[PDB]
């Protein structure tokens, strides 16, 4: 298994090394590094001519002269002041006329501003600026290790750095601390191996997977809710569509993990009753432990009355719009069948900039999601604008760790899916592919297993004045057994009459509902996980297609550590996926953990005529190369019919799991010491 | 300290004497008085030609022939039938062609109608009729002493009257009954000296202050929610602005009293959870005690299910309008920034006539304030249209005695202040006064203390057939120590470039929040109490202004008993404030009770260019002589800026309290007997 690579020129390489020079030892400043001198004395005012937008720069300066979030404090985009500052900073980065002015602005920020705040605006700018297109971003877990690993292993790294090494390596092994080469390796367990407060803990290997969490972070920085989608041209008109697709797909995938663990559907809650599923983040900031929400949390308390009424009102509005058939307000009146209605509900639920026709949201345009994250996070109200007790719900990099995150968005998609039943359902004729028929589909054995995975966590530690004189160590390694599966083929048999360009899609869906009974397309159309999308020229007669799971376009390879990125740069290359598909879900997670006896699911292949791609979303996500609605044909209900189309095939499938069932078993000292 | 007086001609004096002739021994009828014969035989039908609006008079007769509230029963403008009768009566009074016809109509009413009802319509007619403009109104506590004093002292007066004097004066002293001259003086404690059911009771000297309660009553009769603001020209368009101003100032002032008493912010509540703070009115009607709301009252019971859904719906509508950026309904469509928006939210929350574009409100036009006062009052449903158990929330003269009164309006203004954040914030430029700078502000020591205050409470008692044959006694006096403060100067130091006409305002704001930390303008702009407003001619160079607290235009002098009014009329004079500023907050209450060590607050002086006064509200309140929104520049949030404007100055201040801290200490027999 070789990783696909891509060729880059000398300019790109030079810009790549520059951006990476600002992603090192992020919680500390190195006066020996070139960036410190540049950044410390950069005069934004004096170079105001090197920015395409003078107003944005002046607003930044005006804001900056008043002070920004101090260093070391936690930064969260869900807090007004912090967000506005971060956004002003983003504008300073985005409007730099050229890479050089941008780099200097970045260095300025790195030296003067809050590390978290800088990293946030930095990450987004690299994604948004045209001149940095293709630039490979370092893994978020490598940049925010304190957000991707529990305190028990963070504390072990702290103890190692404080002791300046291992004092008794033979004893350290019993605490998962091993030395390999010149690296210190830390075997890190998911939380279900240290605390089991509720049954949802059984899903910890999935909800705490660094790749899954990185995936949500990438989703957000690819296109922040506070920013307009203008830059992406077409996506703007299809933004709400993308919202639905992303969350439906994520919720459905999470649902599958629940199913193979016997946890049933995503729980429903009320803002007027205790929230059943609590959550205890084993994370910490530099000033406080993350807030905890005990099981059966009394959410309807005096501190949340007003917020709950707002959330209620927000839901009420939508439900009433569905009833009367029209969305009023926001400067327009949309009937449910309007051609922009789909984008409206999506933008409405997310309360994004595009809902208002602006480039950035304002503080007074209150958000359902932000307020809901606030009350579900269970944190006491902020001490002040710059100080708050964070919860898993305050970061896109830790959101998926909280069971209520899925419950919140499942509630939202719940309404979105209700809205979809008011639309014209897909007719049997529009779904039919005259001349095309799928005679059979055979799927190879589906097997999951846990496999060790390492990543650089050195950013967890603080370097010595002497250590800063020499090259960075990239000394610490965090090792966790992560979910994965064996590659598998899908053999498709297609009997055709005429020759035509066809599109073939591969989905994965449940076979039974939570109670073990047969699924129903009428109520379960939204439970199909899109796995593949590709064009294929169908020749008259017999057509045999073989798609290997490693080829599914929906997923990407694991990221490589910054150190391997450099070696690859010497060759004038960059990982293909890491550069162009950084937002895709890691392929090692395309399958939910199976069971020893094999858990029931079904694959489905659908092939339809290839045609218009005039309003595709390639500038956003590469695989979106058609005009059909995202998730087609499971994007909305379908005109109930008891006789399936010949161009769609459903194949039963079983997901088995090999090796140790529980991930923590691979971190038992007796085991890894062999 | 001399009280300001105003000269009045003979015509005014005779009308003043005529109006006061109907404010004597109000719960009884005097056949020996001139008004009795006049009112008993007055024929409205026959004199219909003396009313400018015949339809109104016919409606009154049609309604009167069916019967009105009987004598002795409690009257409240919050009960449908009662309000409708009162409004009909008002029209009869208002449409009288000349003073004489008005007086007869009033005499007729005094004789035939419910005393409370008559007094209600009468008070308002005197304020609204043009020919009675300036006519001095007797203090509400003199007219309705049973609404301004607890039953313990009401019963003492009853006992005195029944015994026809004191049987054992030496002994009566131990109960606060003392004879002075020809008066019987009753030392009257606030409820916190007889029952301490919850911590809010420590605010009783304030919430029960007769002046504070009279103030709210004056606010009502000056312009009832059921009547249109048409009479006041410009006010009509700014009605909502005045609504926000009145309640925000009152709520802020209340907040200040909580701060010096360690009671923090105004509590928030939910219609679906027990209301924490109860209230026990130590008041009674002629037929029943006032209803009581115990602590942690179960408000969400079957009797209130439907009313709560209404209240909840009313709030939902506002919250959704804010979210969609437009107010729909009531015959129009108003975007948040529309020029008519501010008045809409005001008229909406109040459910007043101007909301519907009518003269007076109708029964089916359900009111949030009324329904909320109904469920918060905790009284069982009315026996019938004429019989109900009253709560402190059923009267404008007792409302401030109930903690939930503040909680309810704080909830409404919460929404109002939320709406304010959707408006164009005051820009730094517009707040800047070019060439004008406030160099310094010095405030003399702020000191509060309790000082005895007496008022005529003879209306509490019933007179003898013989006593009615001679002049009214004005025999009984209620004595209570009331909050007060020493006069203080505010020295303002201004450095100007050129000469201009400037407006200088003075505010009092908190220094710290309820937790003891620094206030923030972005979140506490609504907590600034306006204290003074005046024009001043600034000359080039150094300017020095000296304003004494006694000169603040926002406050008035205490009311004089009706007996002192007569003596003053004989000199062709009337108190200046009682005549033109009756609705102003008593100046003795401008400062919250301080603490021995001195409680922190801050004074702010802001000076801006004097200009337009085209849409001023002088006809309503004298001090509103500008075009600026009421409360400027703290009427809405301001473009956040850490750099203060040169024409504004903040000065730390400490409010000290001298003498006994608790008011009841002055009502201890050992103390007042010396
Ligand atoms: C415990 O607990 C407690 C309780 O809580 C606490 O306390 C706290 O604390 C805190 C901290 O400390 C604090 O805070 C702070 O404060 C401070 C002070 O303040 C003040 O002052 C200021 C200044 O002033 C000045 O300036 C101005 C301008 O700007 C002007 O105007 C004036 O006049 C003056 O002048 C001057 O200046 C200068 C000096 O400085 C010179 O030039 C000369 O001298 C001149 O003359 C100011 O600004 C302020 O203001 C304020 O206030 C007032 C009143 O008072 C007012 O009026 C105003 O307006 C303002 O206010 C307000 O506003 C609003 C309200 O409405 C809001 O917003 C707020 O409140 C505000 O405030 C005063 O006066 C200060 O300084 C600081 O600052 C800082 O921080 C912040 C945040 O926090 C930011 O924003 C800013 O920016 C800054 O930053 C900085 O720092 C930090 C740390 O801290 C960091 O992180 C950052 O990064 C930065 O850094 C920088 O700086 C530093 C110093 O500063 C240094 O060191 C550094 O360096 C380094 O690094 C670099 C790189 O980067 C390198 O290169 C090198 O090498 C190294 O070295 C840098 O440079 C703050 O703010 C508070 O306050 C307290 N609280 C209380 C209640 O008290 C404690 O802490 C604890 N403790 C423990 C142990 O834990
Ligand atoms: C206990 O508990 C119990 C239970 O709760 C109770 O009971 C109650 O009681 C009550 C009280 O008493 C009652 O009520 C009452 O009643 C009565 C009776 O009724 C009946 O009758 C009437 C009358 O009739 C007549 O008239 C007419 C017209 O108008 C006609 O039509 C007829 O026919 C007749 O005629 C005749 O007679 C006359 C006389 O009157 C002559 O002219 C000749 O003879 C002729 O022929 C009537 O109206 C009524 O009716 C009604 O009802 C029916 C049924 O039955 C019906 O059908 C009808 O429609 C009617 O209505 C109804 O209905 C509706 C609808 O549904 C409703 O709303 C209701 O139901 C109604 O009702 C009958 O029949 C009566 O009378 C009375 O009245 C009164 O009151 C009221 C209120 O309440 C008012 O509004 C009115 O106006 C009146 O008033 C008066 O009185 C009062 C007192 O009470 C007062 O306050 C006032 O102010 C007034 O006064 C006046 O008068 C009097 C007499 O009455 C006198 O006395 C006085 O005198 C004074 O004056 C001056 C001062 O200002 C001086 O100057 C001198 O000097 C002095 O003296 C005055 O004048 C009532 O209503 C009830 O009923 C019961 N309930 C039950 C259930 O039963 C008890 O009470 C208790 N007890 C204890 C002790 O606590
Ligand atoms: C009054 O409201 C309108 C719309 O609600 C505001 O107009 C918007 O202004 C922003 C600029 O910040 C534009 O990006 C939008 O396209 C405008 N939308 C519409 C519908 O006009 C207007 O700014 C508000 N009034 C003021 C003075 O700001």
């Amino acid at each position: 298994h070789v990783l696909k690579t891509k060729d880059v020129d000398t300019v790109f390489v030079e810009r790549q090394k520059k951006v990476l020079s600002l992603f090192q030892d992020v919680d500390q400043l190195n006066t020996n590094d070139e960036y410190y001198k540049i950044g410390k004395d950069y005069d934004i005012e004096a170079n105001i001519d090197n920015y395409t937008n003078k107003k944005a720069v002046e607003d930044f300066l005006k804001m900056y002269r008043c002070g920004f979030l101090p260093k070391y404090n936690e930064f969260s985009v869900f807090h007004d002041k912090l967000r506005d500052e971060a956004i002003a900073l983003f504008h300073l980065f985005y409007y730099a006329k050229d890479f050089d002015t941008f780099y200097k602005s970045a260095a300025f920020a790195r030296v003067h501003l809050n590390q978290g705040q800088f990293l946030y605006a930095y990450y987004i700018a690299i994604i948004q600026r045209k001149d940095t297109y293709g630039i490979v971003l370092p893994a978020p877990y490598e940049i925010y290790p304190e957000l991707f690993v529990n305190i028990d292993t963070t504390y072990k790294m702290f103890r190692t750095k404080m002791q300046n090494g291992l004092i008794n390596p033979e004893a350290a092994v019993e605490y998962g601390i091993v030395k390999e080469d010149n690296h210190y390796v830390y075997y890190s367990n998911y939380s279900n191996a240290i605390t089991y407060y509720n049954e949802e803990q059984r899903l910890a290997y999935f909800t705490e997977d660094i790749g899954l969490n990185a995936y949500y972070f990438f989703f957000h920085i690819h296109l922040p809710f506070w920013w307009t989608a203008e830059k992406y041209g077409n996506l703007k008109e299809r933004r709400g569509e993308m919202y639905h697709y992303f969350y439906d797909q994520l919720l459905t995938r999470y649902y599958f993990e629940r199913l193979t663990n016997g946890l049933g559907t995503i729980p429903e809650f009320s803002w007027y009753s205790p929230v059943k599923t609590g959550h205890y983040p084993l994370l910490t900031s530099y000033y406080t432990p993350f807030s905890q929400r005990p099981n059966f949390y009394n959410v309807h308390s005096e501190e949340n009355y007003e917020k709950i009424r707002f959330l209620d009102a927000y839901e009420n509005y939508f439900v009433q719009a569905l009833q009367k058939g029209v969305f009023e307000g926001f400067g327009q009146t949309i009937y449910l069948n309007d051609s922009k209605a789909n984008s409206f509900v999506g933008n409405y639920w997310q309360d994004n900039a595009d809902l208002y026709g602006e480039e950035v949201t304002k503080d007074y345009q209150r958000s359902y999601e932000i307020v809901a994250r606030q009350v579900l996070g269970a944190a006491p109200k902020p001490f002040d604008k710059y100080t708050f007790m964070p919860s898993a719900l305050d970061f896109y990099q830790t959101s998926l760790r909280d069971p209520t995150f899925y419950q919140l968005y499942n509630r939202i998609i719940g309404y979105f899916n209700q809205f979809k039943q008011y639309l014209e359902p897909h007719s049997q004729e529009k779904l039919h592919f005259v001349g095309v028929k799928v005679n059979n589909v055979v799927v190879d054995k589906l097997v999951t297993f846990f496999e060790y995975y390492d990543f650089d966590a050195t950013n967890t530690v603080f370097l010595t004045e002497e250590e800063l004189k020499t090259k960075y160590p990239h000394n610490l390694k965090v090792r966790q057994p992560r979910l994965n599966h064996q590659p598998f083929n899908i053999n498709i048999d297609i009997k055709a009459d005429v020759a035509t360009d066809a599109v073939v899609k591969i989905f994965m869906g449940p076979k039974y509902n939570e109670n073990g009974f047969p699924i129903t397309l009428e109520n379960d159309w939204m439970k199909f996980f899109e796995m593949d999308w590709f064009t294929h020229k169908i020749t008259p007669g017999q057509n045999t297609i073989v798609r290997n799971s490693n080829e599914f376009v929906i997923f990407k390879e694991d990221s490589l550590p910054s150190t391997e990125l450099y070696k690859l740069l010497e060759k004038g290359k960059v990982p293909f996926d890491m550069s162009e598909d950084f937002g895709y879900l890691p392929k090692r997670l395309m399958l939910p953990r199976g069971t020893k006896g094999g858990f029931p699911f079904q694959f489905v292949v659908f092939v339809y005529p290839f045609e218009s791609t005039t309003k595709n979303l390639t500038p956003y996500e590469k695989f979106m190369i058609d005009n059909k609605p995202l998730g087609y044909p499971f994007d909305r209900p379908v005109d109930t019919s008891c006789f399936k189309q010949p161009n769609i095939f459903f194949r039963d499938v079983s997901v088995y799991h090999e090796g140790e069932y529980h991930a923590y078993e691979y971190n038992v000292p007796a085991y890894f010491s062999h």
